[PDB]
């Protein structure tokens, strides 16, 4: 019956093939007696036929006249225990966007009907060793719960694979993988100032009324810590479990593992942006010179040295198709370092005619200029990709 | 601690049953550990050691695990004669050009060394590792960079000084910076030794 808002609900009885075997009469009420060996039912609720909510009190029981605890009398899907613990990275791949990870994954959960008796064996434990889930549960043909990588791409390689179940029924899964995931939603706009995010998904292969994950365990540090430095630092993590659809219909539980990284900013400054600095600086200090034939002749030699330091840092340098934060600085850089071989021309031409205070005015000009152009495009670098 | 840096290879062996069924008892030397082949080799092993202890189990209790460990290291003269000898030599060029009494020339002599300067920086590109943090190598390769860099700017300084009249001041720098820069190398060089290997 609603609590408010009454559309006059429809209620079906059906059978588990489909085949209706009662009908509800109007506080819609309905009763069925069956005969048969094996009766089962299936309860049906159409909303189908604009309404706020729902409000809905549903009352089901057997061999109650009256209804209006005892025993659970619908079907309860398993509840599933899943832990997830990462040991390394092995890598990341910037063109394809993929990563490499190593790990270990843990399941359990409890099922009467996987249950025994030790007399028939003299054991406590049974094994199932260096099989996957949906390979024993084809053997023994009762259901399990299968997984899968969401965003795996290739094989995987899988270690100490094995199941064990106690004789009351609980069961428990164990496995090391080295697996590569791939990642789309990369982003490498800033770098090298970007942070990224690895998300990690496992997918069970059963819909949401078998099988459905309750429960996080942490049997293990979930970020574990190595002896040395690393590429990538991660800075903080999170575990979630959700709900997505799934292709049979309903849903499926998803279990969900990201990691926030972020690059070595001390290797980049140190390496890249702190010789830049002396190279540029050289190209600024020579204008305090009085002389031209000298000027303009370490101007251009200078120009080689730009051109010849970023042979060193071609590494340091990914090879994408679009322009990043570093990229678009070195060109800003290149062009102001070339103009200034320009300059020095038209001065010593200026000179070689007679007119030398024109040229010292030029001189006094470019000191002033030249650092404030470098100042305000950092500005507009940090306006544009950073603070929004 | 590249290239100084000393390793360990660890080769694990783990039984598959609990201990209570079988257990790693005794170990047996039938050859050479470590074999000898004709030759030289990038790694170098210094020592080795066998040993065998218990890891839990999955199932519970505990297992067998048999370890080795293999101490290795590289080869020192490879690093030494191909690196830091010629870059000793490129580095002492730009302290003995403090000597000439002209700046016109000073000038360009010390341009010119630093386009030597990053020139060798591509033969031994190879020789660089390209890890994602800074190794012993590369902070020494920044610092002598920049102090290379220095020279330039320094020359030019002097060269306004002698052209406005004043050339005795010009010659005083000569006399503090000959002093002063093999100063800071050897300065630098007992810093990376207190930090980074001798705790
Ligand atoms: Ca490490
Ligand atoms: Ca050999």
């Amino acid at each position: 019956e609603p609590i408010g808002e009454a559309p006059l609900p429809r209620l079906r009885l059906t059978d588990s093939g489909g085949k209706p075997l009662a009908f509800g009469l109007i506080s819609v009420e309905l009763n069925y007696t069956c005969d048969q060996d094996i009766c089962e039912l299936v309860v049906h609720v159409d909303g189908t036929d604009d309404s706020g909510e729902a409000v809905y009190r549903l009352l089901v029981g057997i061999n109650a006249p009256n209804l209006r605890v005892g025993s659970s009398v619908f079907l309860e899907s398993d509840l599933v225990t899943v832990g997830l613990a990462v040991d390394q990275i092995v890598g990341v791949d910037q063109r394809s966007e993929n990563f490499s990870v190593v790990g270990t994954l843990k399941l359990s959960w409890h099922d009467p009907k996987l249950g025994f008796s030790p007399d028939q064996c003299g054991c406590t434990v049974k094994s199932f060793e260096d099989a996957s889930i949906r390979a024993v549960a084809g053997e023994i043909n009762l259901p399990l719960p299968s997984f899968s990588f969401y965003n795996q791409q290739g094989n995987r390689w899988s270690q100490n694979q094995v199941i064990f179940v106690t004789p009351d029924g609980r069961a428990s899964y164990f496995e090391r993988f080295t697996v590569t995931l791939q990642a789309p939603d990369f982003d490498f706009l800033a770098y090298p100032f970007d942070r990224q995010k690895f998300s990690i998904k496992v997918d069970l292969a059963v819909p949401t009324n078998m099988f459905i994950f309750n429960e996080i365990e942490r049997f293990q540090q979930v970020v574990g810590d190595q002896l040395g430095e690393e590429e990538w630092v991660v800075t903080s993590y999170s575990q979630e479990i959700t709900e997505v659809p799934f292709e049979r219909g309903s849903t499926n539980s998803r279990f969900t593992t990201t990691l926030l990284v972020k690059r070595n900013l001390e290797y980049y400054i140190l390496r890249i942006f702190v010789p830049l600095f002396l190279i540029i600086s050289v190209s600024w200090v020579i204008f305090f010179l009085k002389d031209y034939g000298r000027q303009l002749e370490v101007a251009s030699g200078n120009l080689l040295v730009f051109v010849a330091f970023n042979f060193t840092i071609s590494g340091d340098l990914p090879r994408l198709g679009y322009l990043t934060v570093l990229d678009r600085f070195m060109i800003v850089s290149f062009c102001l370092t070339a103009i200034v071989v320009l300059i020095s021309v038209c001065q010593k031409r200026l000179g070689a005619v007679g007119k030398q205070a024109v040229a010292a005015q030029i001189d006094t000009w470019v000191l002033v200029i030249y650092p404030l152009v470098y100042s305000l495009y950092i500005i507009w670098v940090y306006l544009r990709f950073f603070t929004d």
